[PDB]
């Protein structure tokens, strides 16, 4: 199984093709590192799928949140119904992260609740990257944490097929091993008919966990259901329930080394230290222990991973991208945040374990379950493509130049941008305010201060305006509920602080006024900017007011690089006899 086919109803147009083309072809040529520059309105989506397709590759997208990672899932589920698209995100955007406050001396323990529906996708993710090549699985950063091992998993398989013989009681083994998926109660699981043609019905194996249970009736199986039968199969293979599961060998080896260390350790922290002595690990290590050996698993596995895999301490852990084969592609979202986030993951696990080993409430071997540094998700990495409008230093430093994709469908243009004195600032910008009303548009106002914004909100209302707001975390719910609102009339402006805050796309946004434009601050660096004056973008008639008294480094390069686009826009716009129109939408609702 190797194919991968695009399914999309329109076609490569503006500058997709040059885009595409060319990343595909450094692909072949081996490069090891490429970046799409490519500006939102564009399909950057499609252009990245085309180059997956061109070049069947297995491939990993890594989007930086949970819900830019669900958006290209279903995106990317459309463009390939007929193929192995996967979703592998994790609790890591949630759940405490057990740790411990000194100081307040308040124990934080691992809270969280399994969402099913995600170890599915996780499991269906792990398998597909063994039986076909045509796999795109989305993820977060969590892609780069410590997982199991990967041969250990594919080693731990159970092939059935027709013709061999296997116990009724056999298989049903083979199975409790490997963590037992539908093998327990609810029912008998499994249990049927037996002889030398049995029932097995290996139902809940969460690679397949939204109704497909495989039943097998002594090599003779085919899928089914919760209801009846469907597709008859000659070969199946099952995968272990869970991504940490040992051997009971290596386990008894394992459980062995851990007390030789929760032992050996406490005579070097019996003599250095009187951390409570050293001890006081002892009531949930011994605790685990004890659970380890009468029951395969114990409450916070994962810390003991280096240990049950048996490799040496420091060892760099298994991860997702250990389970893909030899040459895959990797593709970065938003690769000037996703990176940096990526980079920062060790400093902060390790900070959060290095004191939970001090407070004994974990071994220093825990430290060796984590997720990966930079230089060692670099080491992994086969063939990469960063996707970003405003793409960070590593991308550009290490790609050979960039690909860029700036013409967008429509042929909307990237704003003009005026930069006007701060002296007289918010009258000059109620003018400008008071004539998008008249032409029934709206405007955007970002501020440095969460205060300067209060100030600015009420001082429009007093120019008898429909202004926005000035709370930053005003939820999620009454957001959507407000964007919503001012791309109807509610309001005209509306005034925050980080309008890089995903949902702020509004084609009747016509106007953009940043207020403190040369003030130090993040959302006030040349890439932050740039991102800001594409909230303009969607909009005909976009422009963008930039209030300032200087003009620092970071608005030269966001305006050189704005005029830039616009400029090969309109000369596009000019070759192909494009008039540019704004993208409508429809106002929804919740
Ligand atoms: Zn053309
Ligand atoms: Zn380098």
């Amino acid at each position: 199984e190797g194919r991968f086919q695009l399914v999309a109803p329109y076609e490569p147009q503006g500058d997709q093709p040059q885009a595409i083309a060319k990343l595909v072809d450094g692909l072949r040529r081996g490069v090891k590192h490429q970046t799409l520059l490519g500006a939102t309105g564009t399909g950057k989506t499609f252009t990245i799928s085309n180059v997956i397709a061109q070049v069947n590759k297995p491939t990993l997208v890594i989007a930086h949140n949970k819900t830019l990672a669900g958006q290209l899932y279903s995106e990317l589920k459309e463009f390939f119904p007929h193929n192995a698209v996967e979703y592998f995100v994790s609790y890591y955007d949630y759940y405490q992260p057990e740790a411990y406050v000194p100081q307040t001396d308040t124990y934080i323990e691992k809270d969280a609740k399994i969402n099913d529906e995600i170890d599915k996708l996780r499991h269906s993710a792990t398998s597909a990257l063994f039986e076909r090549r045509d796999v795109i699985i989305v993820a977060s950063v969590s892609c780069i944490y410590g997982l199991g091992s990967p041969e250990e998993y594919r080693e731990l398989v159970v092939s059935l097929r027709v013709g061999m013989e296997i116990e009724r009681n056999a298989l049903l083994r083979r199975l409790v091993d490997i963590q037992y998926d539908r093998n327990d109660i609810f029912r008998g699981t499994f249990r049927v008919r037996g002889d030398v043609v049995e029932i097995f019905p290996a139902s809940r194996d969460e690679h397949c966990i939204r109704v497909e249970f495989f039943g097998d009736e002594i090599e003779a199986e085919v899928d089914a259901l919760t209801g009846k039968v469907l597709g008859e199969r000659e070969h199946v293979a099952i995968f272990p329930a869970s991504h940490f599961v040992t051997r009971e060998e290596k386990m008894r080896l394992a459980i062995q080394n851990i007390e030789q260390e929760l032992e050996e350790r406490l005579a070097e922290l019996r003599a250095q230290g009187k951390l409570l002595e050293a001890q006081r690990l002892e009531q949930r290590t011994r605790y685990d222990l004890e659970m380890m050996r009468e029951m395969g698993f114990c409450s916070g596995i994962e810390n003991y991973s280096r240990h049950l895999a048996l490799r040496p301490p420091g060892s760099t852990p298994y991860t997702l991208l250990d389970y893909f084969p030899d040459d895959f592609l990797i593709i970065v979202d938003e690769s000037h945040v996703t990176l940096p986030q990526l980079r920062g993951m060790y400093n902060g696990d390790r900070a959060r374990k290095q004191v939970l080993v001090d407070h004994g409430f974990r071994l220093p071997s825990a430290l060796d379950n984590r997720p990966l540094t930079f230089e060692e998700f670099e080491q992994k990495i086969n063939q990469i493509i960063y996707v970003s409008a405003t793409p960070g230093p590593y991308e550009l430093e290490h790609s050979p130049g960039v690909v860029e994709q700036i013409i967008r469908p429509t042929g909307l243009l990237d704003p003009t941008i005026d930069v006007r004195p701060t002296k007289g600032q918010i009258d000059d910008l109620i003018g400008e305010i008071r004539e998008r009303v008249e032409r029934n548009e709206r405007t955007l106002v970002t501020t440095l201060t969460k205060k300067m914004a209060e100030d600015l909100t009420d001082y429009l209302k007093e120019a008898g305006i429909k202004v926005a707001y000035l709370h930053s975390e005003i939820k999620t719910l009454e957001r959507i509920e407000i964007i919503r609102d001012l791309r109807l009339g509610k309001y005209d402006v509306l005034v925050g602080i980080n309008l890089l805050r995903e949902g702020l796309d509004i084609p009747e946004v016509s106007l953009v006024a940043i207020l403190d434009a040369d003030k130090e601050g993040f959302l006030r660096s040349e890439r932050s900017l740039i991102q800001t004056i594409g909230r303009a973008a969607r909009n005909a008639n976009g422009h963008v007011i930039m209030y300032a008294d200087t003009i620092t480094k970071s608005m030269e390069i966001a305006i050189q690089e704005t005029k830039r686009r616009r400029a090969i826009q309109e000369e596009y716009n000019r070759k192909h006899g494009i008039v540019p129109r704004t993208v409508k939408k429809e106002i929804r609702d919740v």
